[PDB]
């Protein structure tokens, strides 16, 4: 019923981004979202530079046609500062000062050794091989806006201005526990009726890579006084609770009369596949986001809308829901009108080098283990049906936390 | 001269992933290699369940077309043991065990409530919302081998099989330091020639999101005597040493004397653009990797070179290329003969829901910007020039050391 499309919208226009910050070493930065628009304090390169090795000079003494005794040599760091007298040029290497008055430097190929001292033998142009104070980034200037998720193509660029540390938006907080006395904990043993629970460990993991702070409470007791006092602590630790299983997506049960008494939560009906239930609303100082239970689902789910949920709650500003392309099956799917199917695929270079997609087999929420067969999904327009071998299909590569 | 192939090769053929092994639990596996096969040690589902709401029946009771009674009711985690006498059935819940006779299951919405029981409306097909013990997982087979990368996709799977931590292979520890009386650290100021050091908070950050332990020793001194205080230190405690500029990768002066003092070591230069020239070869207990000054270079450098060796360092069993595709330029491409040029562009889905690249910009290596305007390099072949506007072109997207 819902499109996911509304579903996010709305989440996301009722959020409202954190603000409060910390100051971190750039080490310490990997996947942090800027809090403050990061200002040059220097121009960049911030003097005159050689952009190799080779001969400083004035166009007046190439202008001479005599050839020109090396007065002295100027390194990277250690920059010659003796004197430089008329008809001579000076040997540079790349990053080292120019020298005052320089106008050229020529590489050592448009060079001749004389008995004596250089040749220039080629036209000499004002300004070549000169990289120049502020032609990259003036001081004053905006490098990086707030909002800015920062990796390794922004910090070195933050260390090149002279900066240590920046201002960061704190991490989210996510309180993270599932329900039901038929969920055991690894290495313990399976009473009556139980399973292993893995949706916690699933959505722990993604909070932990997507830089959020967990806070797991674990398996709580299918008891109403155990539970609500599990909302009430999740709800006083963290900017986000997230049921991974066993809280109500719409089921009439206790648990459901506790989220309702605890919060004000909607209960959605998704125009998707795997999946449909979700349940999204606000608690006393925090927002909830309940899963479905089966594996597939909740796990979608998850990645679909509390994980773009989290990225504008953490401050970032980049308008992007991941990378989608139109790419041909190499397999048949079975598909239903009515839903968006974000069924798991398989996504490979044919002989001819161009893009195909396979199945991963059954798509039955049945089984987890077409993520790890996969790595994409095959997202099937609501209305569409089943398709042939050979027809176009929009493709969603999954990202880093699946590979 | 020397190809990237050629040089990749030659590179990963003398190296021996790591074996040595940690166990760790599950939550603390994210991108590390799984050292032994997993190996399910039971049936998932473990017992025959309910996939729906409703109610659990025979085909005899619902063939006689008499409303059932409900004897009990069978929940997730509390299942039903009680007598289920002829001509009754037992409501169900999503996730309970079926009770031992049952046939099939009903959905709530196939059914009426009706005072003397419960009538079934529908159709009942033997097995219906049914899942089996074991259709998921069979007890005794391998559920991930030895070299798996652990994400999001296994640990879960792991987890469902009742196992709490597992033996994965230890990282590798990668040691790093720059030289250059022109460096200086950042947060300090500027004397005269001097720039920040970049490119080794740039090795350091990547280093750490590919999983390595790093051990960074800061700027070393630029003389004779603390650059060998620095490969000793280095050595001593890595598999792998990077400089991450300053130390020779070819041209005559001190570094590169003690280079070949301490090991042996090779001077490619290689048919790349940005950058060329590489510095590859065995210290005493370690490999080394010597990455040219210029940032754009040693980035490229370590991201094409350094990182797949890292990854088969590391146990990991993946192939270990590529994520390319052919695509379409919407930009007109300069590109001179001689060079596998690794530019950067904007891979981005046109009105036609077709992907197509634009270029960043200037490919010039004066600047660094092109790995933040950019989502990916184009791949431009050696002894290709030129390319016009709408020519086919290669390409492989960044992976999340540039955010992809």
């Amino acid at each position: 019923l819902m499109s996911l499309d509304t579903a996010l919208n709305e989440m996301l226009s009722r959020v409202t981004p954190l603000t409060a910050q910390e100051t971190l070493p750039l080490v310490q930065c990997f996947g942090r979202i800027l809090a403050s628009d990061v200002v040059s304090p220097l121009d960049v390169p911030g003097f005159d530079n050689s952009a190799m090795d080779g001969y400083a000079v004035r166009l007046a003494d190439i202008a001479s046609g005599q050839p020109l005794p090396v007065a002295g040599k100027s390194f990277a760091g250690q920059p010659y500062h003796g004197e430089w007298p008329a008809g001579t040029c000076i040997r540079i290497m790349t990053g080292a000062p120019v020298p005052e008055g320089c106008e050229a430097v020529v590489m050592q190929e448009q060079t001749e050794q004389m008995d004596n001292g250089v040749r220039f033998t080629a036209e000499v142009r004002s300004g070549q091989n000169i990289r120049r104070r502020g032609e990259n980034i003036s001081a004053g200037a905006v490098v990086f806006p707030a909002g800015t998720r920062l990796t390794t193509a922004e910090l070195p660029v933050i260390a090149s201005l002279g900066i240590a540390e920046v201002p960061v938006i704190r991490k989210v907080r996510v309180a993270l526990f599932s329900t039901g006395d038929e969920l055991q904990l690894p290495g313990q043993p399976l009473g009556d009726g139980q399973i292993y629970d893995t949706n916690r460990l699933a959505v722990h993991l993604m909070l932990e890579q997507l830089g959020c702070e967990v806070i797991n409470l674990g398996i709580i007791r299918d008891d109403p006084h155990a539970l609500r006092a599990a909302f009430i602590e999740a709800d006083s630790q963290a900017d986000v609770v997230i049921s991974s299983g066993g809280v109500s997506v719409g089921e009439a049960d206790y648990t459901k009369t506790i989220l309702e008494e605890l919060g004000e939560i909607a209960f959605w009906k998704l125009a998707i596949k795997p999946g449909k239930p979700f349940a999204f609303g606000k608690l006393s100082n925090s927002w909830f986001c309940g899963l479905p239970g089966n594996p597939v689902s909740a796990t979608l789910t998850f990645y679909q809308l509390v994980q773009p949920l989290l990225a504008k709650l953490s401050g970032n500003t980049a308008s992007g829901l991941p990378a989608r392309q139109r790419v041909r099956t190499a397999s048949r799917l079975k598909k239903t009108p009515g839903r968006l199917d974000f069924q798991r695929g398989v996504l490979q270079r044919n002989a001819d080098g161009e893009l195909e997609v396979t199945t991963t087999g059954h798509q039955g929420s049945h089984i987890f283990s077409s993520f790890s067969l996969g790595n994409c999904f095959i997202v099937l327009e609501r209305d569409r049906g089943n398709v042939e071998v050979g027809e176009w299909v929009e493709v969603e590569p999954f990202n880093a936390l699946f590979g």
